[PDB]
């Protein structure tokens, strides 16, 4: 729970094991699927890793509600504390 240099940092790194992306792409604003290309059905992997790593809680409805990785952070920081 700190703010976006934990979140993206992180969340691009469950985007490297999850698909194989490179710890830059995934910035904010990346549309993570289809900019980044990760497997859709992996990306809910993902967001569950995501949360349990940044300490928020993403459920399902906001899961699909983030299609980026700008939406991602900007839920998660705001939602973590």
């Amino acid at each position: 729970a700190a703010t976006q240099e934990e979140i993206v940092a992180g969340l691009a790194e469950i985007v490297n094991e999850i698909a194989g992306i490179p710890v830059e792409d995934v910035k904010l604003d990346k549309s993570f699927t289809d900019d980044l290309d990760v497997d859709s059905l992996s990306m809910v992997e993902v967001v569950v890793a995501a949360e349990e790593r940044f300490d928020v809680k993403i459920p399902d409805d906001d899961v699909k509600n983030l299609k980026t990785v700008g939406d991602a952070t900007k839920y998660i920081l705001d939602h973590q504390a």
